[PDB]
Order: structure tokens, then sequence, then C-alpha cells
């Protein structure tokens, strides 16, 4: 049939989607700037086609509830029809890849530790050798679902101590997780993927850090229905932009060139 | 061959394939060693099936000749129906995804800069900006092509450097290119991916290493022959391994440092 418009689920997470100045008067895609603002529309021009930006009604990555065995998040909008694609910062796993398609990676990370600067943590093995310090991840989305599933012992003791600590050590938002590192004097420590970690770095007031290797190696995916004719094209799309380097320029322009901590 | 049996292409390349000690009285699959034999044995496992290592017949990763327009290496190993699937240290690229199907990526890394301890070099910059000292690539691979093609002023400038040097400077095998390095008294510099510069900066002579950071963010893929029904299996299998922590556990393993260089 003729061209639609393609319609995109994303999260309003900094620095991939944010409201740019003056929101309050603009419309459709001139709403929003950042880092998949960007690679939308460098997707949308090598693949042909046009769209819009929508953000997930749910505020969510995307999970599966045991119980109903319903989707959430942007991969709902993807699974149930309500969404083309999602344009995200949104992490590959076996759960998520039986379910929805994705392409190759545009961005490698890995779970990482945020401190209030000062803190006395090295590593998840300090974390889980101690109480004085509370920790805990977001909720729905993949970091979670790594400590729910480990058998590492150090990651398992983690998990064990994170689903019962009270109050919830969990967060619904990065932002909520970041002004808990913030605001507790040391005394809560966030797991977090580790291109956030070092975009939060580079922000005022420049009292956070990451410690730690990461504590696992994976990707984000562009991703779609399954079976969607759409993700042929849009995977050829992310390889010849990280191969022409573009990928590498919109990391450096969104988390560095725009730093407030100083060269 | 037999019935049933995935037949594997992959690559003589330490440590993901290696020849066992006495190799010569061993038969078969049990020949070999190394990262990519433990992984195949996985995959094999969790796919249910059985298979055949067989290496790579030219001794090459793959490129498509740009004058008969035929895929050499493991790329033209699936291409041509000669393998199955290939499992080795191959490199997630545009042109190759247009003709062979690609798992996730089992490993991620970077091209890298290896050079003889003390040679006055720290980026590819500094490279692009003298002529002293010689640099290259291995031929017939994604590093040659990520040159040639690239559009970034450093890099363009490397590329039209390296394409006209005479005597050439690209190599047939990796082991090639350390050895130059290693022979060429800080005259040579080898550009090659940071998983292979680590694991020999690590070894005897302890003469090596990396400078800079990595030049690009890739990954390795298993590949398979377009629309083959292995595929989806191989990719769900490759998750699960990273989500159990096998991938870093054979890495840990087939790079672990027995102290050849320093305390260990
Ligand atoms: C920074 N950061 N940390 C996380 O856990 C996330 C969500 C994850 N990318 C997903 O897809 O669930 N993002
Ligand atoms: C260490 N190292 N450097 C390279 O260039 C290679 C080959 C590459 N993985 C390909 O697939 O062509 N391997
Ligand atoms: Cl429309
Ligand atoms: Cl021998
Ligand atoms: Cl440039
Ligand atoms: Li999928
Ligand atoms: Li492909």
């Amino acid at each position: 049939g003729a061209n639609k418009t393609v319609v995109v689920t994303t999260i309003l997470e900094s620095p991939y989607v944010m409201m740019k100045k003056n929101h309050e008067m603009l419309e459709g895609n001139e709403r929003y700037e950042g880092y998949c603002v960007d690679l939308a529309a460098e997707i949308a021009k090598h693949c042909g086609f046009k769209y819009k930006l929508t953000i997930v009604g749910d505020g969510k990555y995307g999970a599966r509830d045991a119980d109903t065995k319903i989707w959430n998040g942007m991969v709902g909008e993807l699974v149930y029809g309500k969404a083309d694609i999602a344009i995200a910062p949104l992490t590959i796993t076996l759960v998520r890849e039986e379910v929805i398609d994705f392409s190759k990676p545009f961005m490698s990370l890995g779970i990482s530790i945020m401190i209030k600067k000062g803190t006395p943590i090295e590593s998840a093995e300090d974390l889980s050798k101690q109480t004085e310090i509370a920790y805990g991840t977001l909720d729905s989305g993949s970091t979670k679902e790594f400590f729910r599933r480990s058998k590492i012992a150090v990651f398992d003791k983690m998990w064990t101590y994170m689903r019962s600590a009270e109050p919830s050590v969990f967060v619904r938002t990065t932002a909520e997780g970041v002004a808990r590192v913030r605001k507790s004097k040391g005394k809560y420590a966030y797991l977090l993927e580790s291109t956030m970690n070092e975009y939060i770095e580079q922000r005022k007031p420049c009292d956070t850090m990451k410690v730690g290797g990461n504590l696992d190696s994976k990707g984000y995916g562009i991703a779609t229905p399954k079976g969607s004719s759409l993700g042929n094209a849009v995977n050829l799309a992310v390889l010849k932009l990280n191969e022409q380097g573009l990928l590498d320029k919109l990391k450096n322009k969104w988390w560095y060139d725009k730093g407030e901590c100083g060269s």
C-alpha cells in the first residue's frame, strides 16, 4: 500500500531524547532533541521513510509480567502493534529477542556502578560484602533482570539483598536513581548501564562517578516487531552509520562536546 | 560428508583455533583447541547438532575480489555452499551482512595499533603525520576495508599512504603482521583488532604493546548462509551464553596471563 508515517516509540531519557527549549510552542518531532532524535533522522533518511516520534506511554523500557505474561514499555508497544519501530537505548537481551527483532548494536555497554564521589566502594564485590550503603536498579528492564537471573555468587548475593530491602531500592526512572545517589550522602549506590553513568559524570554538579569494571558486555539495538519488513533496511543503516563514523560523532556530540564538568 | 553433520568453517588463529600438541596422532575435531573450539561445542550443544570443524582452505577471513567479484575466505565458504556455519573471529560488517547472516556479537572489539615497545607513536593521528614508521593491515578483511572506505581525515590520509606504499605494507596473516613489528626495530606498526593486540602483549618475547584508543567499536558474529534455518537457534544460543557468563569465562581462560611478561 501507499507509504505511511512510521510510528517510532522512544523514551524521554537524556541525552537520547530531551524536550527542546521552547517545546511548549512546538509540534511533532520538533519538540525533541538528542542522540536518538538525530539517529532517527539518519535511519529514516537512509531507509526512505517519514516518521513520528512518540514517547512510550508508561515510561518503561520493557519487561514481561511473570503472572499475566503481558509486555510493558517500548517492547510492549512493538509486541501489541502500537508502534512500528523503537529507536532508544533498548538493550538486546534473550527474552526480548524471542519476541521482537533487533538490529546489530548501535552502542556497546555494560552494567556499572554509580557512586557519590568519596563513597568507599570500588566494585560489586565491595557492595555485596557490606550493608551500610544501600544499592538498587531501574524497574522494568534488563539490569533488574540481570540480577534476578544471575547465578554468579556476588550478583546472587546482591539480588537477594535488593529484592527484600526496605524501603525499596528500585527506582522508576533513571533520573530518580541519579537523584538518590546525589542526595543520600554516600549511602546509596546505583546500578545502571555504563553509557548513562559516563553521561552523568559530565553533568553538573559533577558529584558522581563510575567505579569498577563493567559487569557484562552487551549492546543497544533498533527494534521492530517480529518479522517486520522494516528490520532489514534498518540494520544495514546501523552498520553503515557505524562504519562511516557517524555513531561515534553523535556520542561525542551529546556526551562530551556538551559536557558541563570541564575539558 | 555424513548426513546431519554441520560443516563449520574456522581459521587457524591463536587463541581462537590452534593445533593441539601431538595433533598428528589425533583425528577430527580433537585436533584443535581454543576459544572458538570451545564456543563451537557450546553452540552445537545448545542447538542440538553434530558438527565437523574445517579450516578455511585459503586462510582468509573474507572479502569480495574487486575484479572477479568472487568472495574468498570463510565468507566465500558460506556464500558458495561449502560450509554451513562459520565460528571464528569474523567481524560483522555491512558488505558481509548483505551476503550472509550473522548472530548478535559474541565479542566486542575495535581496530587498534600495535607497536614495538619504545616506538614514538601514541595514536593513529601520530602515524598519519609522519613517514619514518611504516604501517599496514591484514589483507582480505574488515580492517583493510575500514581504511579504504573511511572519509575521516586521519584515516583517509592513512589509506592514501598505505595503498601505495612500497614494499607492500599489507600482510597475508595476522602472525606475519606481528612478526613484522617485532623484526622492524620500531619502523613498522601494525593495525589489528584489540582482542589480538591484547593477547600478544602478554606473551613472550614481551616486545609489543597496544597504544591509543580503539578506532571503532564493532563485534564478532557467528555467520550462516543467508536464510539458513540454523541462524535463529545459533543467535539465541549466543545471547544465552553471554547472559550465563560463559563467554566472559571463555575469554578469561584463553587470555589467561601466566606471567610470561613481568609478574603475572
Ligand atoms: C542507563 N540504563 N540503565 C538501565 O538499566 C537502563 C535500561 C536498559 N537499557 C533497558 O533496555 O532495560 N538504562
Ligand atoms: C586481529 N585481527 N585484525 C584483523 O583485521 C582481523 C580480521 C577480522 N576479524 C576480519 O573479520 O576480517 N583480526
Ligand atoms: Cl500516514
Ligand atoms: Cl605437535
Ligand atoms: Cl574528519
Ligand atoms: Li528477536
Ligand atoms: Li546479513
